[PDB]
């Protein structure tokens, strides 16, 4: 509404960080688990919430992070949730799967294509979710101006999807669903 709204713009406006290769163990932070760690001088604490809850006990290495702030504490700390992969193997490599816009609920419509490059092997829901919503923002004014009724469809080369819609913020948990970028078919994003 007016003012979820507001803040889905916010959000999703956000500046994002890809730090790589991070080794980290799971720590305790007020009765949440989470992963403290830096890189590039930017501290980050990556939440650890449902089923990924105890995940990392051990020391774990390679891990690929995308993290997006829920709050950036008064020393910059970055507080973000899930948004974990596991880095690419040694090889090169580039998925650019297609993404369409489109509004075709009406007489007058439009149909439009959009370049996207993934550069990882295994990428986070977390991270298209965020991307695309950034582009809509961006380029055909989400929240400010087009409507949030709507919906972003991922179709897996499985003929499987990953279904988001618009009106509301990725759940916390889904933030933590992973997949293999190259069995990403194509995208298309629904402006309703």
């Amino acid at each position: 509404r007016k003012y979820y709204i507001n803040m889905l713009h916010q959000y999703y406006s956000e500046e994002s960080f890809e730090p790589t290769n991070i080794s980290v163990k799971s720590e305790d932070y007020y009765g949440s688990n989470v992963l403290n760690f830096k890189q590039r001088n930017k501290a980050f604490k990556v939440f650890l919430l449902g089923d990924d809850k105890n995940k990392y006990k051990e020391k774990t290495h390679g891990l690929d992070v995308f993290a997006v702030p829920e709050l950036i504490d008064i020393k910059g700390g970055i507080y973000s949730v899930g948004g974990i992969t596991k880095k690419n193997v040694r090889s090169g490599f580039v998925s650019n799967p297609s993404l369409q816009v489109k509004k075709v609920d009406a007489k007058n419509g439009f149909s439009i294509n959009e370049l996207f490059f993934i550069q990882k092997e295994e990428v986070s829901l977390k991270e298209l979710d965020f991307k695309i919503r950034k582009l809509l923002i961006e380029k055909y004014r989400l929240y400010k101006g087009t409507s949030d009724k709507g919906r972003i469809v991922i179709n897996m080369k499985d003929e499987k999807k990953h279904e988001i819609d618009l009106s509301e913020k990725l759940s916390f948990e889904r933030m933590f669903d992973v997949m293999d970028s190259k069995q990403i078919k194509n995208i298309e994003v629904n402006l309703n």
